[PDB]
């Protein structure tokens, strides 16, 4: 269903 | 800047 796995690139938010 | 990297979880929408 939808495509590759997850929901968005990466894991959070911005570049921590 | 923020907590880990990039935008939400993994790559992608859903779980092709």
């Amino acid at each position: 269903v939808g495509a590759x796995a997850x929901v968005x690139w990466x894991w959070x938010w911005x570049w921590x």
